[PDB]
């Protein structure tokens, strides 16, 4: 497709990155697909901006929005928050409770929201991963309240008594779980 309708070339990296995933220690090798997708999406958005002349939507392509590129670059890049809040913890063995498919930002509403809980709970405390949790949640535009509650429940199953206060502060501090939400959510 470089010799070329490079639509397959554009779409290849997203599926190729997840080709036979088992862990994150060797991720840093073949995880270049994120940078490649960000670069390709940026080039596509620029070219669409560069497509201000009389160019046609010939069958080698068509005409649609290139905000698809302007958000696929985000799919490539913005995930780095939760990605780090999970990977830096898992490198030292402090992050083992990861969802078996680990639903990334390409998952469903709850599946994409599942990144926020791992982001918050990756570090040694809520004060470590809460920023990445918020970045994933706003990126996801989903309910970080349910994800934070699930993470806190699994941490209670992990017996994180000291982390309960930090979890409540994160639920009612960044602006997600209401001040009165400490009843049912903490429950």
């Amino acid at each position: 497709q470089q010799f070329m309708d490079q639509v397959r070339a554009a779409m290849t990296c997203i599926r190729f990155f997840s080709h036979k995933a088992k862990s994150y220690t060797e991720l840093g090798e073949k995880l270049s697909w994120l940078l490649k997708a960000k670069d390709h999406l940026k080039i596509y958005l620029q070219e669409t901006s560069r497509s201000s002349g009389r160019k046609k939507t010939t069958f080698f392509r068509k005409k649609m929005t290139a905000a698809d590129v302007s958000r696929h670059m985000n799919t490539l890049q913005l995930q780095m928050e939760v990605t780090r809040f999970l990977h830096r913890c898992e490198s030292a063995g402090t992050s083992q409770i990861t969802t078996l498919p680990l639903p990334t930002l390409f998952g469903n509403n709850h599946m994409k929201m599942d990144v926020a809980c791992k982001v918050m709970l990756g570090g040694k405390n809520v004060e470590d991963g809460f920023g990445i949790a918020f970045r994933v949640l706003q990126d996801f535009q989903l309910d970080a309240a349910m994800t934070y509650c699930r993470a806190a429940r699994q941490l209670v199953e992990k017996e994180k008594y000291s982390e309960i206060q930090q979890l409540l502060k994160c639920v009612s501090e960044s602006g997600m779980a209401a001040k009165s939400d400490g009843d049912t959510i903490l429950l």
